[PDB]
């Protein structure tokens, strides 16, 4: 439901082949929030609870609304414990195809992390999905340092975070049908497009 510590709980001597990091949107609940458990239980679906590792940003990120503010669109010990979460896959799980998505704070907090990473972790990570991306203007849909094939952006017009403001709008929260549909289609693809099946 709204907490997965797949990761962090997995057994090293069976690591799951896809490895999914979700950063959860401001004031949300648990590490997964409203959007992430709709993600999650479609990659089930696909790749069979055994196959994939679901793990939320939790720890030091607090999510908190102020800190849409920030330079990068959360803070500095936000981005240090995602880092620490793709690093702790790589290391875990050497052999697993990562992939990652992020809402709103989230968003940015997935986009500040992956431009940040060693570029052998960040290239191991297969498709990232971003909601209500706050750096959509600033960034021009893109993740620094990160393929646009890989990126699939979700900006709802009248979604003011898309167009370079902080306010919410009610589009901001409208990515209910995305979660359940496009977004994880676009993430198995990305997956299946590098390990096949």
């Amino acid at each position: 439901r709204t907490t997965r510590d797949d990761l962090i709980n997995g057994n090293s001597a069976s690591c799951a082949d896809v490895i999914f990091i979700y950063a959860r949107g401001s004031t949300e609940t648990g590490n997964l929030g409203t959007l992430g458990p709709s993600i999650a239980s479609n990659l089930e679906s696909a790749f069979g609870k055994d196959g994939v590792w679901i793990q939320g940003v939790g720890g030091a990120y607090r999510a908190p609304l102020g800190d849409n503010a920030l330079p990068r669109g959360t803070s500095s010990a936000a981005i240090r414990e995602m880092l620490g979460l793709f690093q702790q896959a790589n290391t875990k799980c050497p052999d697993a195809t990562l992939i990652a998505g992020g809402y709103s704070q989230g968003a940015a907090l997935a986009a500040a992390s992956i431009e940040d990473l060693d570029s052998a972790i960040r290239d191991k990570i297969a498709g990232t999905v971003l909601f209500g991306y706050t750096k959509n203007l600033q960034n021009r849909g893109r993740i620094p340092n990160y393929p646009a094939d890989r990126t699939k952006v979700f900006c709802n017009t009248g979604d003011l975070v898309c167009t370079g403001s902080l306010i919410v709008a009610a589009p901001h929260l409208a990515y209910g049908p995305d979660a359940r549909g496009p977004a994880p289609e676009f993430l198995i693809e990305k997956v299946r497009a590098v390990r096949g099946s």
